């Protein structure tokens, strides 16, 4: 429904270093959620992302890991339910990979509310288990949500353009998926685009999924049809 | 002096799926250089081979094309001279044309020293300028060195088996042609193999080759000759 180009382009991205840490502090009661996005200027993204309430309380963690931060947007909406919540961006790559970052509150009509809206009736994924979701090349950005009945989560989000070929990698946990809902963007160029949604906790804690096609641009362009021509120099 | 097939033999070779990246890790001050290995089963090859020293920095870049990597080893030794290094493995080509790789470390009596043995005092080629290499039959493989005296090095190297028949494109870019020399060992399989350089800089840039046979088989076998009877079956 939306672009997320559109909201890294009205945003004010902030640089981090690998082996750096930025935080950002949400105080407000109406902050209801923020909207994490990560990018990089084309070489691959290593990231760790996690949700601090108090001294020692990390409720919500990711790791994060993204072949072409240029081309594909990290995009993940966190809750913000109780008291101040500082949301925490770790590089954890080496000096060669740096990323940009940009945490802003959400909105009741934000990226929350179309992942909602385009949503389809959860599956159940066991724990040990996993599910695939095969899209066609004209969905550009896929809307995922996990959910649990009150357990934990224990969850882990591949995208992949082939058998073994991982572009999109994001090892996540929550520790209430009913109070603490994942949401997530996963960006999908080119075709072949499959992503696999595996479930990491032992099997008594499964836990809900769905994977719906969010952004399709209907291209079908087929110009590059025809005899294959190397570089011309 | 040296078999590419010798080394590849005991090495680790990792597959680069269409589209995708690998990166190496050389943080030990030890390491001189590395030997960039890449062949494929038979199918086409074409890969970016870069060096990522710093965040946004990359002096050392190759763009690279092989009509068949089976038949063709392509092999590079890039210098990693201060600090810490990694080398991107970019496999630009479609799914259709995965990339086997190796690059490990380069040692005092390896490709490097192989190859300033068999090195001929250089010659200079203008900006904007070319050259060519007929090599005779015997000869299996050859080694290039390309330098300047500090300025960047823009070079693309050709191999043909014919008038206008590419079999072996590799467009090289360095920040200085002194401190980062390019060396390569280009495997000439068969006969009519004439290796082209062309210094691709403005007319003030020249650059410094070298282009000696490398590796000469002396077999003198010739099967082949006599009565070409078609495919009996």
């Amino acid at each position: 429904x939306x672009x997320x180009x559109x909201x890294w382009d009205n945003s004010s991205p902030v640089i981090v270093q690998g082996g750096s840490l930025r935080t950002w502090s949400f105080a407000n009661p109406a902050i209801e959620s923020v909207q994490v996005l990560l990018k990089t200027e084309g070489r691959p993204l290593d990231a760790d992302v996690e949700l601090w309430q108090g001294p020692d309380n990390t409720p919500h963690k990711m790791r994060v890991y993204v072949e072409d931060g240029a081309l594909r947007t990290f995009n993940a909406v966190i809750g913000t339910p109780r008291g101040p919540n500082t949301v925490a961006i770790r590089n954890i790559g080496q000096l060669e990979f740096p990323l940009d970052a940009v945490v802003r509150p959400d909105r009741d009509d934000g990226l929350a509310a179309g992942i909602a809206s385009v949503a389809t009736r959860s599956e159940t994924i066991q724990g040990g288990a996993l599910r695939t979701y095969p899209f066609n090349p004209t969905v550009d950005s896929v809307a995922i949500i996990l959910k649990t009945d009150g357990r934990p989560l224990n969850a882990r989000i591949e995208l992949l353009q082939g058998p073994n070929n991982n572009k999109q990698v994001v090892e996540l946990y929550t520790e209430d998926g009913l109070d603490r809902p994942f949401f997530a963007i996963v960006e999908t160029p080119g075709s072949g685009n499959v992503v696999r949604v595996v479930n990491t906790a032992p099997v008594e804690f499964p836990l809900y999924a769905s994977v719906d096609a969010y952004r399709v641009g209907g291209g079908g362009d087929w110009a590059d049809d025809g005899l294959m021509i190397g570089r011309a120099f």
